[PDB]
């Protein structure tokens, strides 16, 4: 089928929102263009081959002055043109940012000796063209210190595109991260990785075409970079909310996330610049509450209290605020106005969800009856371009109560494919449903049209008349979607409903630096996820692993279709004892080497019944990427 | 209230489970009867106003020898007759337990000077009689120390029914607890308290009659006591996995749960008795993963590693294991066997749910294709009597991925009330659904019958003919339910359709010891949850709270229907300033006094616009306990 135009119902709904929000307030466009020095270099970025790492003109069709197309939400169109305002910018005296060279920004602070780089993007190569752009318009100076606001891959992924590890190991450069950086940075997307990355293709529009009926943006940033993920273990750690550090003569007043355990989130304030580093916490969008790789950040109340603490502290004298994802704000009364609204927003999501949940309302009907106060709804900085008030309220309900709404009629519901066939039966077959869905599509009830038509699709994936009608309803819901994430999910579902899943390349896997940072317990947990519990449910096998002076000894127990691991343990009844170095284990994880070769070359000694080890490894499955999402 | 008999489909499903499990293995009954000394006093434990705190004959119809009724699942009935084996028991030389005087047990260990009490039950009155039943068969000695295993009301609720706080301050009694006991103990059922306690009435069958057609047990125990909930703050804290303590001559080797820097749960090993304290973490049921009042404990993988760490430690020399629930185990071979089967189950739940997730399966689909190995299926200690495999597996998906399954047709559905009206319309009305659902009922498809019949009831709560057919299907699903919590949920739901919800009294919310331990920030958060965000959206007020030495000052900013609070701050221009003692505030929180009554006695002074305070307080709703669960 073909991509349809906007229906009268969609145009009317988009037009109504265009007259609801303060579109006349061009304050954001003025802050975004402020301090502009130079645009981004014109050409794309490639790795060894022609694989595209970044395209500085992927969303050129989102012109700054042009009216929103009938197929794009007028609010998302405004954020997307505000988003593509990119280049090298000057925030204030001696601090500079490179925007729209990734999903996030890169901040460069100048000191007495050299420069300080903050959040060196998700990949090394975009971080390189960003630093080379800064040095194309400012004096050449050494990189003295690097900072990590969060402990996630979109904050540290390009560390060695800006600094050298030999200079970090030689003490020439320092890296500052929160105390629990290493424990949080590794665990981001390891256990549910394949499910998340396939979900991410829907989320960031990688399967869509950048035009008025497809990809347009992601809200928090334009799109993600696809280069090399790099990691250097930090050298200096911030431990408490009252800590202070002197970086190149500049005083950094820090503040850890709500005094939890090994805090992984960080906010600071340069006293001389009067500048708050908002990280991802104070941005110009409602946040998803998760990270780029699915790791959760915090709950709405903790987010709101995190901001309220940063208002009582620094609020009376702060004159600059910068973030990892958007443009700065320069007025003190403007900055407090911004934080105050962000603070109240997250507490409203938290407290009003708990109120209606205590009143007996279920997850979906709380999100329906959720009305924002007039002063918050009109704020541009809290529009759901990345997150969404709808699914954040639903997520807040599932935070306090379970997945279960309490109604026993939903405790053991039928699975999607079983229920669909029973739904189609009770509605009199596909043709009967089609006759009524076609009439609900005229009225613009695309949410309900998409819902019943999916029952036909899940009861019969071969019904192309239904898949096309569901895609049509999915497309209009995407045309009205204000969230770049919601729009990408809707249009990709419409794409794979008309055409089917496309086996595109799968941008490799884990990088050598993330596997190096990976801990042995995680690798053993990683192995247990691949064990087929059905095939291995009757097997028993015990192994001993010795990783030497860089890892230690581990006792592995396979039983009940389960792979347990215990550190600093040796089993006398081990079917086989394996002794290899961590470097040899790393390149085996990187698929750079096989276990069969490393054993034959003497890199792995397997003492005992080697047949048992091969038996366990045959119980392990492989995770195919392109699995069905919008279809069974 | 005409409750049906078991259908042929229900009898088939239950009998199939009988030929599936090792019912001939009566090992659990031997350990349940081991060490019996005396039964519980048959007299009921009545409250001050004649209320029932505990009934020792509540489940006398659950006889150990007789066969399970057709309306009770045979596996659950076996667990329920095991649960009613209560009284004073001897475990090993010098330690004793009282069982079935509460949902949990009370352990008493004899030292050189007196006795040591562990987990003094849920209420003071049962704990008082538990200590009396012990002293009815043992030399009278003073209680020397008290240990809390978890930081929840389930474990400390009856501390002062066993100990006097005067002797605790005078050093005559030491109260041991995990490091972060106080922070975790208070933040349980405060925010979503109303919703959870109402859902709890479904879970523990308090609205059902104790007979074969209704309430048979709660799996983890029979039921909960309804007495005075008390709390005395601990005196000695356990902080690390290596810490050792000599308590009344006996050596305790503690182990902390990993994850935080001040955990709230702990296990220990009494060296001189070769005994492991297993808490709730190694019992004879699959656990809910949450606590008694909703606060979550662990994910399945953390639960597995918790047991596994307690296996590496203490594993090969333990000769006795006791728990806060169920019966001990004595053979060292049997102890490791019990712990290993408990460990591998929770890892199986975690690792196998992530495997099917990475294969693209959704939450409800994973639970439907989830199958255990035969070695785990036969274990009695892993059967789902409290928690269940189905509901633990679904919660594990939500633990890693969100509530959203990825299908865009689920992202923005209709609320349950609007979707139900549209579903019934597409199905040709209620009577068309009824005729299909009546036939489905006779075919045994009770899960699907309750699902669509719920659409009728949510579209028309006054359709008593549908509420009956849904009740019939919910009733058969309860007769087949292996979990006492699921059975109570299914049967309480069917009861509230036939007769509706009968607003019987109220099951007591908070007690003075619980609120007195709350922090001022908690009361302000508790207040912000009650703010009706739509009556107070346009409202604006700033208040100053001063608690003096016992609390300090607080600035209460109130805009956008949001109650912000900031610690140790004053508002330069506030509507009113309130100064009162924390002891007076606790009287206002507990609804013993009001701020108008307290002000009429000079305890609260208000300097400013008191009528503005009266306005903002008028915006707060009262949470009705008896809200609708099975109907809108």
């Amino acid at each position: 089928a073909l991509q349809q135009d906007a229906t009268p119902a969609t145009r009317e709904a988009n037009q109504a929102l265009y007259r609801k929000l303060p579109f006349a307030d061009k304050t954001d466009f003025n802050n975004a263009h402020q301090g502009f020095i130079a645009p981004l270099p014109p050409a794309m970025l490639k790795g060894a081959q022609g694989n595209i790492i970044w395209d500085p003109a992927k969303y050129d069709f989102v012109k700054e002055g042009e009216k929103a197309p009938d197929t794009v939400n007028p609010s998302l169109w405004r954020q997307s043109q505000l988003l593509n305002i990119g280049g090298l910018f000057k925030v204030t005296d001696g601090v500079y940012q490179i925007r729209n060279l990734d999903l996030s920004n890169m901040t460069i602070i100048e000191g007495k000796t050299g420069i300080t780089v903050i959040d060196p993007l998700l990949s090394a190569e975009p971080a390189k063209e960003a630093l080379a752009l800064y040095f194309a318009h400012r004096p050449k100076k050494p990189v003295v210190a690097v900072l990590f606001t969060h402990s996630h891959v979109d904050h540290y992924g390009g560390i060695r595109g800006v600094v050298d590890e030999a200079d970090v190991k030689a003490g020439k450069v320092k890296i500052y991260a929160p105390a629990g950086f290493m424990e949080e940075a590794v665990s981001e997307n390891i256990m549910a990785g394949t499910a998340m990355s396939r979900r991410a293709s829907y989320m960031y529009g990688n399967l869509l075409k950048p035009d008025a009926k497809g990809q347009v943006g992601a809200g928090l940033g334009t799109t993600t970079s696809a280069g090399t993920v790099t990691l250097i273990p930090p050298t200096h750690y911030i431990t408490h909310t009252g800590q202070q550090e002197v970086i190149d003569g500049l005083t950094y007043d820090f503040m850890m996330a709500p005094g939890s355990e090994a805090p992984s989130e960080m906010l600071w304030y340069v006293k001389e610049k009067k500048m708050i580093e908002a990280a991802e916490d104070v941005t110009h969008t409602l946040h998803n509450t998760y990270s780029l790789r699915g790791a959760k950040i915090r709950d709405p109340l903790a987010w709101s209290k995190y901001i309220n603490a940063a208002i009582d502290r620094w609020g009376n004298e702060a004159e600059v605020i910068i973030a990892q994802h958007h443009w700065p704000t320069w007025g003190n009364d403007n900055i407090v106005k911004l934080m105050k609204g962000q603070r109240d927003m997250y507490r409203y999501i938290n407290d009003q969800t708990l109120r209606m949940a205590n009143l007996g309302m279920t997850r979906d009907e709380i999100a329906a009856n959720f009305k924002l106060p007039d002063s918050l709804e009109k704020q541009w900085s809290s529009r759901g371009y990345y997150g969404s008030v709808s699914h954040d309220v639903k997520a807040t309900y599932v935070f306090y109560l379970g997945w279960f709404d309490g109604n026993p009629a939903t405790l053991d519901e039928l699975p999607p494919e079983q229920a669909a066939k029973k739904f189609v039966e009770y509605m009199g077959g596909a043709d009967a449903i089609m006759q009524k869905a076609k009439a609900d599509y005229q009225q613009g009830n695309y949410r309900w049209v998409a819902q019943v038509t999916s029952k036909i699709v899940f009861a019969d994936p071969d019904n192309q008349q239904a898949r096309d009608l569901e895609a049509d309803a999915l497309e209009q819901l995407g045309y009205q979607a204000e969230a770049g994430t919601w729009r990408n999910f809707y249009l990709t579902g419409a794409q794979e409903l008309r055409n089917g899943v496309q086996k595109l390349p799968t941008p490799n896997t884990a990088s050598p630096d993330t596997v190096r940072a990976m801990t042995p317990e995680m690798f053993f947990d990683y192995l247990g996820v691949h064990i087929n519990g059905e095939k291995a449910g009757a097997a028993k096998a015990v192994f001993n692993i010795d990783l030497g002076k860089d890892g230690g000894k581990y006792k592995l127990e396979l039983e009940n279709g389960v792979l347990n691991h215990t550190a600093n343990a040796v089993a006398d009844n081990a079917d086989a004892s394996i002794s290899l170095s961590r470097d040899t284990l790393n390149k085996i994880i990187l698929k750079q080497e096989t276990l069969k070769q490393a054993e034959a070359q003497g890199k792995v000694k397997i003492s005992g019944n080697g047949a048992k080890l091969d038996e366990m490894l045959s119980y392990m499955d492989t995770f195919a990427f392109w699995f069905n999402i919008v279809t069974p």
